[PDB]
């Protein structure tokens, strides 16, 4: 009935709009702007806190809305020191704002490809931002949530490099919950698609860990785009003939090794997170 667009309040989460300064645009992508700002006596003590608050653009499109909406409630749920933390929100009579942790190191990709020309990226680097991402992920997984996108792009770097998984827009339950779901059809990048969502539309928990297995390779590459030049069918054959993508320029043996683990044809035969997690350790562990 209601149109979309009337939002309901949630009381533990509004934050009023007349406390908040907002400040210099962070990023406008698909999925909205985000901008720098901070906000007084925040989570009731006592002082201002610097924060980010996504937003719709000024042409938004119905969905967008739906799934800034949808990027709400599943932040609402999660709470985790590797997933960016809700702070507050304002939905009712003004635009809607969320209010979120302030990353300020931004967007992963970003993070790895600033580096590359320019600080210094030791390897021990690169394991432990998977090993801390594999954690924020085992904690979703615990929540039987899948995260679908899952990229180097949707990845957020804080204060002292630390990730906090982000854009949790497209999340999908692993369990379905609502009788009557509208169905957000092909919006995951082809490239981070794992070959049964490519197949028949699945996006499980054990096919995010297909995403993570490219997104192991963003992050080895220092922000390397994957899949150079291939377009999309090409890369379904290319999966279903069974290539995969090559050892990295200076990848470790046994790190391209747990790649082509979350790469397996069978998702039944894919590591988890919480098994993945021990991997990474025993890696750094070494050095
Ligand atoms: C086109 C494209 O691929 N882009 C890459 C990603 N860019 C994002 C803006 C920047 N960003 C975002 C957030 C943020 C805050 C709340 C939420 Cl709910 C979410 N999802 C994110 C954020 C932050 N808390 N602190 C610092 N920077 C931040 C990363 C946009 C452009
Ligand atoms: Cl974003």
């Amino acid at each position: 009935s209601v149109d979309a667009f009337k939002i309901l309040e949630d009381p533990k989460w509004e934050f009023p709009r007349k406390n908040l300064v907002l400040g210099k645009t962070l990023g406008e992508g698909e999925f909205g702007k985000v901008v720098k700002a901070t906000a007084f006596h925040l989570k009731g003590r006592a002082g201002y806190t610097t924060v980010a608050v996504k937003m719709l653009k000024e042409n938004a499109s119905p969905s967008e809305l739906r799934d800034l909406l949808s990027e709400f409630n599943v932040l609402k749920q999660v709470n985790h020191p590797h997933v960016i933390k809700l702070y507050g929100a304002c939905s009712q009579d003004g635009p809607l704002l969320l209010i979120v942790e302030y990353a300020k190191y931004g967007s992963l990709r970003g993070f790895l490809r600033e580096s590359r020309k320019v600080r210094a990226l030791t390897m021990g680097d690169l394991i432990s931002f998977a090993w801390q991402i594999s954690q924020g992920m085992q904690y979703l997984a615990e929540m039987k949530l899948v995260h679908r996108d899952l990229a180097a792009r949707n990845i957020l770097v804080a204060e002292g490099r630390k990730m906090k998984i982000s854009d949790f827009g497209l999340s999908r339950d692993v369990y379905e919950e609502d009788s009557y779901v509208k169905r957000s059809q092909g919006r995951i990048p082809v490239k981070w698609m794992a070959i049964e969502s490519l197949f028949d539309h699945i996006y499980t928990t054990q096919s995010d860990v297909w995403s993570f297995g490219v997104l192991l390779w963003e992050i080895v590459t220092l922000g390397g785009n994957p899949y150079p030049g291939i377009p999309p069918e090409r890369l379904f054959n290319l999966l279903k003939t069974g290539h995969r993508m090559e050892r990295p320029d200076n990848c470790s043996e046994e790190m391209y090794r747990l790649m082509l683990q979350c790469w397996k044809q069978e998702p039944d035969k894919r590591p988890v997170f919480a098994d993945i997690s021990k991997d990474l350790e025993k890696m750094m562990v070494k050095r």
